[PDB]
């Protein structure tokens, strides 16, 4: 019987939760495509919810002046930019793709949080206008974009917003996207709008993509 | 496996292939495999290999449901209405969701029948006018509707039609939707058109959704 | 699993991952897992790790297929006398079982690709040398309710590997098409619709290449 060890992975964390109810939240190995056990992925299992959470690698975009107004994709367009990747970096992309496809099928929903660190850079709401027209965008895995407004199937939610004014200091805004259409996740890129001025800087902490 | 609760099969088609001696009946299957605890109870047709899952409740009682012509969704709009639900109402809705998702996305084909019980209510053909303009509609599981006419991908077929006149008596019309795109099934709602008058009544018997 | 009939692998990519010493060739795989008995014999490209399933039948004979008495695309399978849609896998297995094995590969692979060859006599396949344009290019039917074309939405355009059909010369030639995608439910190709057909001197045939999943 699977037990979530590297040599004996479970199919996902929900299976571990139910078939091994004594296990606590933490690091486990899961193998959504089953078959060959060697392409298993290392995850965090939330044993309260049954969520399988896969970390981004790299987890973070360092705080820097990145760009010198329009939305600009970090991965697509910025110098030193990269798109976000998930799961054991040593695994071929196609294998990671297949694992995510199976985990999507195994799950009712997926969610992900992302943190925008800001210095003189609006992320969501602009305190002066009270509007979100300068809000950043996120790119999903199905080419779709997650936005502040527009099609309600694709809008993100904001959990805290410390970036509403240029204060010369660092703060942060936290975004979440949650959906039943798990093909849309994980987030692969980010496009700030209020960037490019000499004293504007940002960083990013990419939260894990969680499936249940 | 063998189709018992302790040893469920992936689905009925596998059970037929691997155990051709088994007769049609109740079995336990586990489309998402892995941990066996979320296996579901189904009817296996062992001649076709179909996995058939019953609605629960499967019956809409015969009643005057609507008072007021236009299509009106039973589940969406009528007092006491409900959308049709499938599987062991014991398991959480999200578990059944995933098990059904495996069947909907990875089956060859699917089919489902639904029976409209009618008193003074046209269901498909209107004998007096000679047309199907008053025909009812059905709602699938992929935000699509099944109709008497229009896009031939989404038309249902009528197996018997006893609802063609207002006679003051009870009769029935039987609808089927069959598709190689099983994401479209099961049926989740019904919209009669010829309803609302003081002597008009209907009921429904929801047939099982069957996956190959 | 080792890719034998009694011990089929899930697919060729798993076989490669677990057995780097295995060479390209035929093996038994079982994408739907569960019962082992409905395993399918495939070609594994062990350089890429692709699972390749051959068309059966793989050939549309070379013939005058269509009589034009009207000019538009005409689907071979849907409209032509003796036409058929393309099927894949061991015809010893039930159609529904093959569909399911294919469905696992289509939904859950990273990528898919397929080539198809149009044999032509007095029949433009893609480029029309006389006009210099692709207005007469044939179309292909995918497995997800879409079509693959010379132009339009770039997600659904095919690519042309060689094009020998650009003139009417009274001689046989061929044009080879390929469709590659990260949305594998679009494949395999199930039908073909030539445009430059139906004239009294026009003929075509088709060789359907294997559908390959990663
Ligand atoms: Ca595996
Ligand atoms: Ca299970
Ligand atoms: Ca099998």
């Amino acid at each position: 019987s699977p037990d979530g060890s590297r040599k004996n992975p479970a199919r996902n964390c929900r299976d571990l939760k139910f078939c091994h109810p004594e296990l606590k939240s933490g690091e486990y190995w899961v193998d959504p495509n089953q078959g060959c056990k060697l392409d298993a992925i290392k995850v965090f299992c939330n044993m309260e919810t049954g969520e399988t959470c896969i970390s981004a690698n790299p987890l973070n975009v360092p705080r820097k002046h990145w760009w010198t107004k329009k939305h600009v994709w970090f991965g697509e367009s910025m110098d030193g930019g990269f798109q976000f990747s998930y799961g054991n970096p040593e695994l071929p992309e196609d294998v990671l793709d297949v694992q995510l496809a199976f985990l999507r099928l195994l799950s009712s929903r997926a969610s992900q949080q992302i943190t925008y660190h800001c210095k003189n850079s609006i992320a969501y709401m602009d305190q002066a206008s009270g509007n979100v027209k300068k809000a950043l965008k996120l790119m999903g895995s199905n080419e779709g974009e997650f936005k502040a407004e527009g099609n309600s199937k694709f809008t993100y939610t904001v959990l805290e917003d410390g970036c509403t004014k240029h204060t010369g200091e660092w703060s942060k805004t936290v975004f979440e996207y949650r959906t039943r259409k798990a093909v849309r996740l994980p987030i692969v890129d980010i496009a700030p709008y209020d960037i490019g001025g000499p004293d504007q800087e940002f960083g990013v902490d990419v939260g894990p993509v969680c499936f249940l």
